[PDB]
Protein backbone atom coordinates (compact mmCIF):
# COMPACT_ATOMS: atom_id res chain seq x y z
CA UNK A 1 0.00 0.00 0.00
CA UNK A 2 1.71 3.47 1.17
CA UNK A 3 4.82 2.15 0.62
CA UNK A 4 4.49 1.50 -2.66
CA UNK A 5 2.79 4.38 -3.79
CA UNK A 6 3.34 6.62 -0.88
CA UNK A 7 6.47 8.50 -2.69
CA UNK A 8 4.07 9.47 -6.14
CA UNK A 9 1.93 10.78 -3.75
CA UNK A 10 4.35 12.74 -1.88
CA UNK A 11 6.24 13.61 -4.84
CA UNK A 12 2.65 15.49 -5.86
CA UNK A 13 1.59 16.05 -2.77
CA UNK A 14 5.40 18.30 -2.73
CA UNK A 15 4.97 20.49 -5.75
CA UNK A 16 1.15 21.48 -5.25
CA UNK A 17 1.41 22.24 -0.75
CA UNK A 18 -0.14 25.45 -1.16
CA UNK A 19 -3.31 23.36 -2.46
CA UNK A 20 -3.56 20.71 -1.06
CA UNK A 21 -6.86 20.32 0.19
CA UNK A 22 -8.33 16.44 1.79
CA UNK A 23 -11.83 17.22 0.59
CA UNK A 24 -14.93 15.41 2.67
CA UNK A 25 -16.90 15.86 0.36
CA UNK A 26 -15.11 13.12 -2.38
CA UNK A 27 -17.63 11.00 -4.65
CA UNK A 28 -15.12 7.56 -4.29
CA UNK A 29 -16.04 4.67 -2.91
CA UNK A 30 -13.95 1.79 -4.61
CA UNK A 31 -11.15 4.02 -4.90
CA UNK A 32 -8.76 5.17 -2.25
CA UNK A 33 -8.85 8.94 -2.14
CA UNK A 34 -5.63 10.41 -0.90
CA UNK A 35 -6.04 14.06 -2.00
CA UNK A 36 -7.15 17.12 -3.98
CA UNK A 37 -5.05 20.65 -5.78
CA UNK A 38 -6.31 22.82 -7.76
CA UNK A 39 -5.94 22.74 -11.02
CA UNK A 40 -11.54 17.89 -27.35
CA UNK A 41 -14.73 16.98 -29.61
CA UNK A 42 -15.46 15.05 -33.08
CA UNK A 43 -14.87 17.88 -36.76
CA UNK A 44 -15.79 16.76 -39.47
CA UNK A 45 -13.82 15.92 -42.82
CA UNK A 46 -15.35 18.48 -45.03
CA UNK A 47 -13.58 16.28 -47.97
CA UNK A 48 -15.39 13.14 -47.22
CA UNK A 49 -18.94 15.21 -46.45
CA UNK A 50 -18.73 16.51 -49.88
CA UNK A 51 -18.30 13.82 -51.98
CA UNK A 52 -21.23 11.45 -49.78
CA UNK A 53 -24.21 14.78 -50.14
CA UNK A 54 -27.16 11.84 -49.59
CA UNK A 55 -25.67 10.97 -45.77
CA UNK A 56 -26.15 14.86 -44.69
CA UNK A 57 -29.73 14.05 -44.48
CA UNK A 58 -29.47 10.75 -42.50
CA UNK A 59 -29.79 11.00 -38.75
CA UNK A 60 -27.38 7.86 -37.81
CA UNK A 61 -24.67 9.29 -40.17
CA UNK A 62 -25.23 13.23 -39.11
CA UNK A 63 -25.62 12.57 -35.07
CA UNK A 64 -21.85 10.26 -34.74
CA UNK A 65 -20.03 13.85 -35.58
CA UNK A 66 -22.52 15.39 -32.65
CA UNK A 67 -21.49 15.73 -28.71
CA UNK A 68 -19.12 5.90 -14.03
CA UNK A 69 -18.24 2.17 -14.12
CA UNK A 70 -14.88 2.79 -12.54
CA UNK A 71 -16.07 3.20 -9.33
CA UNK A 72 -17.43 -0.94 -9.03
CA UNK A 73 -15.81 -3.55 -7.15
CA UNK A 74 -15.11 -7.27 -8.02
CA UNK A 75 -15.98 -10.00 -5.54
CA UNK A 76 -12.84 -12.78 -5.15
CA UNK A 77 -13.40 -15.76 -6.98
CA UNK A 78 -14.30 -19.29 -4.83
CA UNK A 79 -11.19 -21.31 -3.87
CA UNK A 80 -11.99 -23.41 -6.79
CA UNK A 81 -11.79 -20.89 -9.38
CA UNK A 82 -8.99 -19.39 -8.22
CA UNK A 83 -6.78 -23.07 -8.48
CA UNK A 84 -8.79 -23.16 -12.31
CA UNK A 85 -7.24 -19.88 -13.17
CA UNK A 86 -4.04 -20.52 -12.33
CA UNK A 87 -3.16 -23.72 -13.36
CA UNK A 88 -4.50 -22.66 -16.83
CA UNK A 89 -3.00 -19.62 -16.54
CA UNK A 90 0.74 -21.69 -15.49
CA UNK A 91 -0.22 -23.82 -18.96
CA UNK A 92 -1.04 -21.04 -21.16
CA UNK A 93 2.40 -19.16 -20.81
CA UNK A 94 4.18 -22.49 -20.92
CA UNK A 95 2.13 -22.63 -24.67
CA UNK A 96 2.79 -19.42 -25.76
CA UNK A 97 6.39 -19.32 -24.57
CA UNK A 98 7.09 -22.83 -25.98
CA UNK A 99 8.36 -20.91 -29.38
CA UNK A 100 9.20 -17.76 -28.36
CA UNK A 101 11.55 -15.99 -25.81
CA UNK A 102 10.84 -13.26 -23.99
CA UNK A 103 13.41 -10.14 -23.92
CA UNK A 104 13.57 -6.26 -23.27
CA UNK A 105 12.13 -3.86 -25.98
CA UNK A 106 15.33 -0.95 -26.75
CA UNK A 107 15.29 2.49 -26.69
CA UNK A 108 16.34 2.13 -30.31
CA UNK A 109 12.46 0.43 -30.68
CA UNK A 110 10.88 2.99 -28.89
CA UNK A 111 12.30 6.33 -30.77
CA UNK A 112 11.34 4.36 -33.94
CA UNK A 113 8.03 4.24 -33.07
CA UNK A 114 7.80 8.20 -31.68
CA UNK A 115 9.41 9.29 -34.88
CA UNK A 116 6.49 6.98 -36.60
CA UNK A 117 3.46 8.86 -35.08
CA UNK A 118 2.13 5.41 -33.18
CA UNK A 119 -0.33 5.94 -30.51
CA UNK A 120 1.95 5.12 -26.64
CA UNK A 121 -0.72 7.07 -24.68
CA UNK A 122 1.65 10.01 -23.66
CA UNK A 123 0.58 13.59 -21.56
CA UNK A 124 8.84 18.62 -24.27
CA UNK A 125 5.49 19.47 -26.16
CA UNK A 126 6.19 16.59 -28.37
CA UNK A 127 7.40 12.74 -27.68
CA UNK A 128 10.01 13.41 -30.68
CA UNK A 129 11.58 16.14 -28.60
CA UNK A 130 11.83 14.24 -25.18
CA UNK A 131 13.56 10.60 -27.09
CA UNK A 132 15.98 13.55 -28.57
CA UNK A 133 16.72 15.10 -25.29
CA UNK A 134 19.29 12.87 -23.18
CA UNK A 135 18.04 14.72 -20.28
CA UNK A 136 15.06 12.68 -20.57
CA UNK A 137 16.56 9.36 -20.53
CA UNK A 138 18.39 10.08 -17.29
CA UNK A 139 15.49 10.85 -15.79
CA UNK A 140 14.04 7.34 -16.87
CA UNK A 141 17.12 6.12 -15.62
CA UNK A 142 16.36 7.05 -12.01
CA UNK A 143 12.81 5.69 -12.36
CA UNK A 144 14.67 2.12 -13.76
CA UNK A 145 17.16 2.28 -11.14
CA UNK A 146 13.90 2.76 -8.43
CA UNK A 147 11.97 0.06 -10.49
CA UNK A 148 15.64 -2.75 -10.02
CA UNK A 149 14.89 -1.32 -6.09
CA UNK A 150 11.70 -1.90 -5.99
CA UNK A 151 10.43 1.36 -5.55
CA UNK A 152 8.46 3.66 -8.21
CA UNK A 153 8.63 7.56 -8.07
CA UNK A 154 6.54 8.80 -11.49
CA UNK A 155 4.87 5.90 -12.82
CA UNK A 156 1.10 8.05 -12.31
CA UNK A 157 -1.88 7.33 -14.56
CA UNK A 158 -3.67 10.55 -16.13
CA UNK A 159 -7.70 9.53 -16.36
CA UNK A 160 -9.59 11.90 -18.86
CA UNK A 161 -11.43 5.23 -20.17
CA UNK A 162 -7.82 6.33 -21.46
CA UNK A 163 -5.04 6.42 -19.07
CA UNK A 164 -2.59 8.71 -20.11
CA UNK A 165 1.26 8.77 -18.34
CA UNK A 166 4.43 11.05 -18.61
CA UNK A 167 6.46 8.97 -21.88
CA UNK A 168 9.11 7.76 -19.66
CA UNK A 169 6.69 5.30 -17.64
CA UNK A 170 5.68 4.22 -21.01
CA UNK A 171 9.28 3.06 -21.92
CA UNK A 172 9.48 1.24 -18.90
CA UNK A 173 6.47 -0.52 -19.73
CA UNK A 174 7.24 -1.46 -23.04
CA UNK A 175 10.85 -2.12 -22.40
CA UNK A 176 9.41 -5.05 -19.77
CA UNK A 177 6.55 -6.05 -21.84
CA UNK A 178 6.67 -4.65 -25.41
CA UNK A 179 7.90 -8.23 -26.51
CA UNK A 180 3.79 -9.68 -26.26
CA UNK A 181 2.96 -7.27 -29.55
CA UNK A 182 6.79 -6.55 -30.62
CA UNK A 183 7.31 -10.36 -31.10
CA UNK A 184 4.08 -11.54 -31.96
CA UNK A 185 2.77 -13.75 -28.57
CA UNK A 186 -0.81 -13.38 -29.60
CA UNK A 187 -0.29 -14.31 -33.55
CA UNK A 188 -2.78 -17.28 -34.50
CA UNK A 189 0.23 -19.24 -35.28
CA UNK A 190 1.89 -19.11 -31.86
CA UNK A 191 -1.89 -19.03 -29.66
CA UNK A 192 -4.04 -20.86 -31.81
CA UNK A 193 -7.10 -18.60 -30.44
CA UNK A 194 -5.23 -15.64 -30.97
CA UNK A 195 -5.78 -13.04 -34.39
CA UNK A 196 -3.10 -10.10 -33.63
CA UNK A 197 -1.55 -9.05 -37.41
CA UNK A 198 -3.92 -11.11 -38.76
CA UNK A 199 -6.42 -8.27 -40.62
CA UNK A 200 -9.72 -7.43 -41.35
CA UNK A 201 -9.33 -9.53 -44.76
CA UNK A 202 -8.82 -12.67 -42.75
CA UNK A 203 -11.16 -12.35 -40.07
CA UNK A 204 -13.80 -14.07 -41.97
CA UNK A 205 -11.93 -16.85 -43.22
CA UNK A 206 -10.78 -17.93 -39.71
CA UNK A 207 -14.12 -17.40 -38.37
CA UNK A 208 -15.44 -19.33 -41.48
CA UNK A 209 -12.20 -22.40 -40.35
CA UNK A 210 -13.96 -22.52 -36.65
CA UNK A 211 -17.15 -23.36 -38.16
CA UNK A 212 -15.32 -26.08 -39.91
CA UNK A 213 -15.24 -27.91 -36.53
CA UNK A 214 -17.51 -30.52 -35.15
CA UNK A 215 -19.73 -29.29 -32.49
CA UNK A 216 -22.81 -27.14 -31.36
CA UNK A 217 -23.48 -23.15 -32.19
CA UNK A 218 -20.97 -20.46 -32.17
CA UNK A 219 -21.12 -18.17 -29.16
CA UNK A 220 -19.81 -14.37 -28.73
CA UNK A 221 -21.17 -13.24 -25.49
CA UNK A 222 -19.67 -9.45 -25.21
CA UNK A 223 -18.22 -8.89 -20.96
CA UNK A 224 -20.02 -5.78 -19.87
CA UNK A 225 -17.06 -3.73 -18.72
CA UNK A 226 -14.17 -5.99 -19.26
CA UNK A 227 -11.50 -3.68 -17.95
CA UNK A 228 -13.41 -2.68 -14.99
CA UNK A 229 -14.01 -6.46 -14.39
CA UNK A 230 -10.33 -7.78 -13.67
CA UNK A 231 -9.39 -8.98 -10.64
CA UNK A 232 -6.13 -8.80 -8.59
CA UNK A 233 -6.18 -12.63 -9.11
CA UNK A 234 -6.25 -11.85 -12.73
CA UNK A 235 -3.35 -9.68 -12.45
CA UNK A 236 -1.49 -12.03 -10.71
CA UNK A 237 -2.02 -15.06 -13.58
CA UNK A 238 -0.51 -12.47 -15.88
CA UNK A 239 2.13 -11.53 -13.83
CA UNK A 240 3.44 -15.15 -14.46
CA UNK A 241 4.70 -14.31 -17.57
CA UNK A 242 7.95 -13.03 -15.70
CA UNK A 243 8.49 -16.67 -14.56
CA UNK A 244 9.83 -17.27 -18.55
CA UNK A 245 12.08 -13.83 -17.93
CA UNK A 246 15.63 -13.75 -16.26
CA UNK A 247 17.93 -11.01 -15.43
CA UNK A 248 17.55 -7.06 -16.02
CA UNK A 249 14.33 -8.33 -17.65
CA UNK A 250 12.73 -10.56 -14.89
CA UNK A 251 13.43 -7.59 -12.17
CA UNK A 252 11.90 -5.03 -14.57
CA UNK A 253 8.61 -7.21 -15.45
CA UNK A 254 8.07 -7.80 -11.35
CA UNK A 255 8.31 -4.45 -10.99
CA UNK A 256 6.01 -2.82 -14.00
CA UNK A 257 3.62 -5.65 -12.57
CA UNK A 258 3.84 -4.89 -8.57
CA UNK A 259 4.38 -1.42 -9.10
CA UNK A 260 2.16 -0.11 -11.80
CA UNK A 261 -0.22 -2.87 -12.36
CA UNK A 262 -1.03 -4.62 -9.02
CA UNK A 263 -0.87 -1.12 -7.15
CA UNK A 264 -2.06 2.28 -9.13
CA UNK A 265 -1.86 6.08 -8.46
CA UNK A 266 -4.00 8.37 -10.84
CA UNK A 267 -5.21 11.82 -11.49
CA UNK A 268 -8.87 12.69 -11.89
CA UNK A 269 -10.34 16.18 -12.45
CA UNK A 270 -13.68 17.02 -10.69
CA UNK A 271 -15.23 20.02 -11.84
CA UNK A 272 -16.73 21.14 -8.31
CA UNK A 273 -12.02 22.54 -10.07
CA UNK A 274 -9.56 20.05 -7.62
CA UNK A 275 -7.13 17.20 -8.99
CA UNK A 276 -8.06 14.31 -7.09
CA UNK A 277 -5.48 11.41 -6.64
CA UNK A 278 -6.78 8.28 -6.15
CA UNK A 279 -5.28 4.48 -5.97
CA UNK A 280 -6.34 0.93 -6.37
CA UNK A 281 -5.32 -2.56 -7.05
CA UNK A 282 -7.38 -4.58 -9.22
CA UNK A 283 -9.02 -3.54 -12.96
CA UNK A 284 -6.81 -2.72 -16.20
CA UNK A 285 -4.84 -0.54 -15.87
CA UNK A 286 -1.92 -0.18 -18.75
CA UNK A 287 -0.84 1.22 -22.16
CA UNK A 288 -3.62 -0.04 -24.97
CA UNK A 289 -0.95 -2.52 -26.75
CA UNK A 290 -0.02 -4.05 -23.63
CA UNK A 291 -4.27 -3.96 -22.38
CA UNK A 292 -4.73 -5.85 -25.91
CA UNK A 293 -2.11 -8.45 -25.33
CA UNK A 294 -3.30 -8.91 -21.65
CA UNK A 295 -6.85 -8.93 -22.34
CA UNK A 296 -6.33 -11.78 -25.06
CA UNK A 297 -4.11 -13.67 -22.61
CA UNK A 298 -6.93 -13.57 -19.89
CA UNK A 299 -9.98 -14.12 -22.13
CA UNK A 300 -8.18 -16.93 -23.80
CA UNK A 301 -8.17 -18.54 -20.18
CA UNK A 302 -11.99 -17.67 -18.92
CA UNK A 303 -13.21 -19.34 -22.35
CA UNK A 304 -11.40 -22.51 -22.21
CA UNK A 305 -12.60 -22.76 -18.23
CA UNK A 306 -16.14 -22.44 -19.47
CA UNK A 307 -15.14 -25.05 -22.35
CA UNK A 308 -13.73 -27.33 -19.07
CA UNK A 309 -17.29 -26.35 -17.02
CA UNK A 310 -19.47 -27.41 -19.98
CA UNK A 311 -17.25 -30.74 -20.50
CA UNK A 312 -17.79 -31.58 -17.31
CA UNK A 313 -14.14 -31.87 -16.47
CA UNK A 314 -14.63 -30.22 -12.61
CA UNK A 315 -18.09 -30.30 -10.73
CA UNK A 316 -18.16 -27.22 -8.58
CA UNK A 317 -16.20 -23.88 -8.26
CA UNK A 318 -16.34 -23.94 -4.36
CA UNK A 319 -13.69 -26.39 -4.58
CA UNK A 320 -11.53 -28.50 -6.58
CA UNK A 321 -10.47 -31.76 -5.20
CA UNK A 322 -7.11 -33.06 -6.03
CA UNK A 323 -8.23 -35.35 -8.40
CA UNK A 324 -10.21 -32.77 -9.78
CA UNK A 325 -7.10 -30.79 -10.30
CA UNK A 326 -5.36 -33.18 -12.29
CA UNK A 327 -8.30 -34.00 -14.67
CA UNK A 328 -8.11 -30.18 -15.17
CA UNK A 329 -4.15 -30.67 -16.13
CA UNK A 330 -4.67 -33.68 -18.24
CA UNK A 331 -7.37 -31.96 -20.13
CA UNK A 332 -4.92 -29.08 -20.96
CA UNK A 333 -1.72 -31.21 -22.05
CA UNK A 334 -4.61 -34.12 -24.02
CA UNK A 335 -6.92 -31.61 -25.41
CA UNK A 336 -5.63 -27.73 -25.32
CA UNK A 337 -4.31 -26.88 -28.40
CA UNK A 338 -7.53 -28.01 -29.99
CA UNK A 339 -10.11 -26.11 -27.58
CA UNK A 340 -7.85 -22.94 -28.44
CA UNK A 341 -8.17 -24.27 -31.95
CA UNK A 342 -12.15 -23.55 -31.85
CA UNK A 343 -11.87 -20.13 -30.68
CA UNK A 344 -10.61 -16.32 -32.33
CA UNK A 345 -10.07 -13.99 -29.38
CA UNK A 346 -9.00 -9.97 -29.73
CA UNK A 347 -8.67 -8.80 -26.77
CA UNK A 348 -11.98 -9.06 -24.40
CA UNK A 349 -13.54 -9.95 -28.26
CA UNK A 350 -14.60 -13.82 -28.74
CA UNK A 351 -15.86 -16.27 -30.75
CA UNK A 352 -16.00 -19.89 -29.38
CA UNK A 353 -17.84 -22.83 -30.70
CA UNK A 354 -17.75 -25.49 -28.10
CA UNK A 355 -17.64 -29.59 -28.58
CA UNK A 356 -21.67 -28.99 -28.03
CA UNK A 357 -23.75 -26.78 -26.32
CA UNK A 358 -23.68 -27.29 -22.80
CA UNK A 359 -21.16 -24.74 -22.94
CA UNK A 360 -24.63 -22.48 -23.51
CA UNK A 361 -25.48 -23.12 -19.89
CA UNK A 362 -22.00 -23.37 -17.97
CA UNK A 363 -22.04 -19.78 -15.61
CA UNK A 364 -20.78 -20.40 -12.98
CA UNK A 365 -17.03 -20.06 -13.39
CA UNK A 366 -17.64 -17.59 -15.76
CA UNK A 367 -19.71 -15.21 -13.49
CA UNK A 368 -17.56 -16.50 -10.25
CA UNK A 369 -14.08 -14.89 -12.36
CA UNK A 370 -16.18 -11.85 -12.74
CA UNK A 371 -16.99 -11.67 -16.43
CA UNK A 372 -20.52 -11.04 -16.42
CA UNK A 373 -22.34 -10.64 -19.77
CA UNK A 374 -23.68 -8.43 -21.57
CA UNK A 375 -27.54 -7.83 -22.46
CA UNK A 376 -28.25 -11.35 -20.68
CA UNK A 377 -29.62 -12.25 -17.82
CA UNK A 378 -26.95 -13.48 -14.97
CA UNK A 379 -28.16 -16.93 -15.37
CA UNK A 380 -29.92 -17.14 -18.87
CA UNK A 381 -28.27 -19.63 -21.07
CA UNK A 382 -25.86 -18.03 -23.86
CA UNK A 383 -27.80 -17.52 -27.38
CA UNK A 384 -25.41 -18.90 -29.58
CA UNK A 385 -25.58 -18.47 -33.64
CA UNK A 386 -26.16 -21.17 -36.07
CA UNK A 387 -24.20 -19.71 -39.48
CA UNK A 388 -20.57 -18.24 -39.10
CA UNK A 389 -21.96 -15.32 -41.93
CA UNK A 390 -24.24 -14.17 -38.89
CA UNK A 391 -21.63 -13.91 -36.00
CA UNK A 392 -20.60 -10.88 -34.72
CA UNK A 393 -16.73 -10.17 -34.48
CA UNK A 394 -14.24 -7.39 -33.92
CA UNK A 395 -17.40 -4.87 -34.98
CA UNK A 396 -18.09 -7.46 -38.34
CA UNK A 397 -20.44 -9.70 -39.59
CA UNK A 398 -18.79 -11.45 -42.85
CA UNK A 399 -19.78 -12.37 -46.23
CA UNK A 400 -19.57 -15.43 -48.77
CA UNK A 401 -18.98 -13.71 -51.99
CA UNK A 402 -19.01 -15.97 -55.34
CA UNK A 403 -16.43 -14.51 -57.91
CA UNK A 404 -17.74 -14.70 -61.81
CA UNK A 405 -14.85 -16.81 -61.94
CA UNK A 406 -15.79 -19.23 -58.88
CA UNK A 407 -13.37 -18.19 -56.65
CA UNK A 408 -14.75 -17.74 -53.04
CA UNK A 409 -13.87 -14.55 -51.29
CA UNK A 410 -15.17 -13.93 -47.68
CA UNK A 411 -15.21 -10.22 -46.65
CA UNK A 412 -15.98 -7.97 -43.84
CA UNK A 413 -18.75 -6.10 -43.52
CA UNK A 414 -20.42 -4.07 -41.25
CA UNK A 415 -23.81 -1.16 -41.41
CA UNK A 416 -22.77 1.41 -43.50
CA UNK A 417 -24.37 4.29 -42.29
CA UNK A 418 -21.22 3.18 -39.31
CA UNK A 419 -18.60 3.38 -41.98
CA UNK A 420 -19.63 6.59 -43.69
CA UNK A 421 -20.30 8.08 -40.11
CA UNK A 422 -16.58 7.48 -38.87
CA UNK A 423 -15.08 8.42 -42.23
CA UNK A 424 -16.80 11.54 -41.81
CA UNK A 425 -14.94 12.75 -38.64
CA UNK A 426 -11.13 14.32 -37.96
CA UNK A 427 -10.46 14.76 -34.63
CA UNK A 428 -7.64 17.34 -32.90
CA UNK A 429 -6.77 20.94 -34.51
CA UNK A 430 -5.05 22.74 -36.78
CA UNK A 431 -5.22 20.45 -40.05
CA UNK A 432 -4.52 21.87 -43.63
CA UNK A 433 -6.94 21.74 -46.32
CA UNK A 434 -4.07 18.69 -47.67
CA UNK A 435 -3.91 16.76 -44.38
CA UNK A 436 -7.96 16.88 -44.64
CA UNK A 437 -7.51 15.68 -48.17
CA UNK A 438 -5.06 12.71 -47.43
CA UNK A 439 -7.54 11.67 -44.30
CA UNK A 440 -10.23 11.29 -46.70
CA UNK A 441 -8.25 9.27 -49.07
CA UNK A 442 -6.98 6.95 -46.43
CA UNK A 443 -10.84 5.69 -45.79
CA UNK A 444 -11.27 5.78 -49.39
CA UNK A 445 -8.14 3.08 -50.36
CA UNK A 446 -9.40 1.41 -47.19
CA UNK A 447 -13.24 1.25 -48.76
CA UNK A 448 -11.43 0.03 -51.97
CA UNK A 449 -9.77 -3.18 -50.17
CA UNK A 450 -12.00 -3.98 -47.42
CA UNK A 451 -15.33 -3.04 -48.12
CA UNK A 452 -15.34 -2.88 -52.49
CA UNK A 453 -18.38 -5.26 -52.72
CA UNK A 454 -20.76 -2.34 -51.38
CA UNK A 455 -22.46 -0.22 -54.38
CA UNK A 456 -21.87 2.97 -52.74
CA UNK A 457 -18.94 2.73 -50.97
CA UNK A 458 -16.92 1.58 -54.33
CA UNK A 459 -18.62 4.60 -56.25
CA UNK A 460 -17.55 7.13 -52.59
CA UNK A 461 -14.28 5.52 -52.93
CA UNK A 462 -13.75 6.21 -56.58
CA UNK A 463 -15.30 9.56 -55.84
CA UNK A 464 -12.70 10.45 -52.89
CA UNK A 465 -9.43 9.34 -55.04
CA UNK A 466 -10.34 11.07 -58.18
CA UNK A 467 -11.03 14.55 -55.80
CA UNK A 468 -7.70 14.33 -54.13
CA UNK A 469 -4.18 14.51 -56.33
CA UNK A 470 -3.24 11.03 -57.16
CA UNK A 471 0.31 11.61 -55.62
CA UNK A 472 -1.10 13.04 -52.45
CA UNK A 473 0.01 10.43 -49.94
CA UNK A 474 -2.68 8.88 -47.70
CA UNK A 475 -2.24 10.00 -43.82
CA UNK A 476 -3.31 9.07 -39.95
CA UNK A 477 -2.24 11.10 -37.30
CA UNK A 478 -3.76 7.30 -35.14
CA UNK A 479 -5.15 -4.68 -37.51
CA UNK A 480 -2.74 -4.06 -41.01
CA UNK A 481 -2.95 -0.98 -42.91
CA UNK A 482 -2.27 -2.40 -46.58
CA UNK A 483 -4.82 0.56 -47.65
CA UNK A 484 -1.69 3.12 -46.75
CA UNK A 485 -0.06 3.78 -49.95
CA UNK A 486 0.19 5.33 -53.30
CA UNK A 487 0.78 2.12 -55.32
CA UNK A 488 -2.72 1.07 -57.62
CA UNK A 489 -5.35 0.11 -55.65
CA UNK A 490 -5.97 -2.82 -58.25
CA UNK A 491 -2.77 -4.20 -57.57
CA UNK A 492 -3.05 -4.09 -53.94
CA UNK A 493 -5.98 -5.67 -54.04
CA UNK A 494 -4.78 -8.61 -56.41
CA UNK A 495 -2.03 -8.74 -54.03
CA UNK A 496 -4.45 -9.25 -50.17
CA UNK A 497 -7.22 -10.99 -52.03
CA UNK A 498 -5.40 -13.27 -54.39
CA UNK A 499 -1.50 -13.62 -54.56
CA UNK A 500 -0.99 -13.81 -49.95
CA UNK A 501 -4.56 -15.03 -49.76
CA UNK A 502 -3.94 -18.67 -48.46
CA UNK A 503 -7.69 -19.52 -48.93
CA UNK A 504 -7.37 -19.02 -52.32
CA UNK A 505 -5.36 -21.88 -54.60
CA UNK A 506 -6.03 -20.43 -57.87
CA UNK A 507 -3.25 -17.39 -58.65
CA UNK A 508 -4.87 -16.04 -61.73
CA UNK A 509 -5.21 -12.06 -61.24
CA UNK A 510 -8.00 -9.93 -61.73
CA UNK A 511 -6.83 -7.00 -64.98
CA UNK A 512 -10.24 -5.03 -63.93
CA UNK A 513 -12.32 -3.42 -60.73
CA UNK A 514 -15.90 -5.18 -62.99
CA UNK A 515 -13.62 -8.58 -62.73
CA UNK A 516 -14.38 -7.53 -58.69
CA UNK A 517 -17.82 -8.60 -57.57
CA UNK A 518 -20.71 -6.81 -55.44
CA UNK A 519 -23.29 -8.46 -52.42
CA UNK A 520 -26.98 -9.05 -54.28
CA UNK A 521 -28.34 -5.98 -54.14
CA UNK A 522 -30.87 -7.08 -51.60
CA UNK A 523 -27.86 -7.64 -49.18
CA UNK A 524 -26.85 -4.53 -50.20
CA UNK A 525 -29.60 -2.68 -48.90
CA UNK A 526 -30.10 -5.15 -45.65
CA UNK A 527 -26.39 -3.72 -44.61
CA UNK A 528 -27.53 -0.03 -45.25
CA UNK A 529 -27.05 0.69 -49.03
CA UNK A 530 -29.19 3.90 -50.45
CA UNK A 531 -29.67 2.30 -54.03
CA UNK A 532 -33.07 2.54 -54.95
CA UNK A 533 -33.26 6.08 -53.36
CA UNK A 534 -33.97 9.06 -55.66
CA UNK A 535 -31.04 10.92 -53.41
CA UNK A 536 -28.40 7.89 -54.37
CA UNK A 537 -29.22 8.12 -57.78
CA UNK A 538 -28.95 11.74 -58.27
CA UNK A 539 -25.67 11.49 -56.69
CA UNK A 540 -24.41 9.03 -58.39
CA UNK A 541 -25.65 10.61 -61.76
CA UNK A 542 -24.22 13.99 -60.85
CA UNK A 543 -20.40 12.54 -59.01
CA UNK A 544 -18.50 14.72 -61.99
CA UNK A 545 -20.11 17.92 -60.39
CA UNK A 546 -19.27 16.68 -56.68
CA UNK A 547 -15.53 15.77 -57.44
CA UNK A 548 -15.05 19.17 -59.64
CA UNK A 549 -16.45 21.15 -56.64
CA UNK A 550 -13.90 19.33 -54.15
CA UNK A 551 -11.11 19.72 -57.37
CA UNK A 552 -11.81 23.56 -57.51
CA UNK A 553 -11.35 24.17 -53.56
CA UNK A 554 -7.51 22.13 -53.37
CA UNK A 555 -6.69 24.14 -56.46
CA UNK A 556 -4.89 23.81 -59.54
CA UNK A 557 -3.13 20.49 -59.24
CA UNK A 558 -3.05 16.59 -60.60
CA UNK A 559 -6.02 14.79 -60.56
CA UNK A 560 -6.78 11.36 -62.28
CA UNK A 561 -10.49 10.48 -63.19
CA UNK A 562 -11.19 6.58 -61.26
CA UNK A 563 -14.96 6.37 -62.16
CA UNK A 564 -14.56 5.07 -65.66
CA UNK A 565 -13.25 2.23 -63.57
CA UNK A 566 -16.78 1.51 -62.97
CA UNK A 567 -18.68 -0.30 -65.79
CA UNK A 568 -21.75 3.01 -65.34
CA UNK A 569 -19.06 5.78 -66.54
CA UNK A 570 -17.46 3.65 -68.53
CA UNK A 571 -19.00 5.03 -72.39
C1 LIG B 1 -33.84 -0.34 -55.87
N1 LIG B 1 -33.84 -1.54 -56.69
S1 LIG B 1 -32.87 -2.76 -56.29
O1 LIG B 1 -31.74 -2.19 -55.64
O2 LIG B 1 -32.70 -3.55 -57.47
C2 LIG B 1 -33.73 -3.76 -55.10
C3 LIG B 1 -33.14 -3.93 -53.85
C4 LIG B 1 -33.79 -4.67 -52.88
C5 LIG B 1 -35.01 -5.24 -53.13
C6 LIG B 1 -35.61 -5.09 -54.37
C7 LIG B 1 -34.97 -4.36 -55.35
CL1 LIG B 1 -35.75 -4.19 -56.89
C1 LIG C 1 -25.77 1.38 -61.28
N1 LIG C 1 -26.13 1.69 -59.90
S1 LIG C 1 -26.50 0.49 -58.90
O1 LIG C 1 -25.73 0.68 -57.71
O2 LIG C 1 -26.35 -0.72 -59.65
C2 LIG C 1 -28.21 0.59 -58.48
C3 LIG C 1 -28.77 1.85 -58.35
C4 LIG C 1 -30.11 1.99 -58.03
C5 LIG C 1 -30.89 0.88 -57.84
C6 LIG C 1 -30.35 -0.39 -57.96
C7 LIG C 1 -29.01 -0.54 -58.28
CL1 LIG C 1 -28.36 -2.14 -58.42
CL1 LIG D 1 -27.71 -17.58 -36.87
ZN1 LIG E 1 7.85 3.84 -11.70
ZN1 LIG F 1 -23.16 -7.08 -44.47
Amino acid sequence: NLDIIGKRIEKIKQEHETSWHYDQDHPYKTWAYHGSYETASSMVNGVVRLLTKPWDIIPMVTQMAMTEKVDTRTQEPKEGTKKLMKITAEWLWKELGKKKTPRMCTREEFTRKVRSNAALGAIWKSAREAVEDSGFWELVDKERNLHLEGKCETCVYNMMAIWYMWLGARFLEFEALGFLNEDHWFSRENSLSGVEGEGLHKLGYILRDVSKKEGGAMYADDTAGWDTRITLEDLKNEEMVTNHMEGEHKKLAEAIFKLTYQNKVVRVQRPTTVMDIISRRDQRGSGQVVTYGLNTFTNMEAQLIRQMEGEGVFKSIQHLTVTEEIAVKNWLVRVGRERLSRMAISGDDCVVKPLDDRFASALTALNDMGKVRKDIQQWEPSRGWNDWTQVPFCSHHFHELIMKDGRVLVVPCRNQDELIGRARISQGAGWSLRETACLGKSYAQMWSLMYFHRRDLRLAANAICSAVPSHWVPTSRTATHEWMTTEDMLTVWNRVWIQENPWMEDKTPVESWEEIPYLGKREDQWCGSLIGLTSRATWAKNIQTAINQVRSLIGNEEYTDYMPSMKRFRR
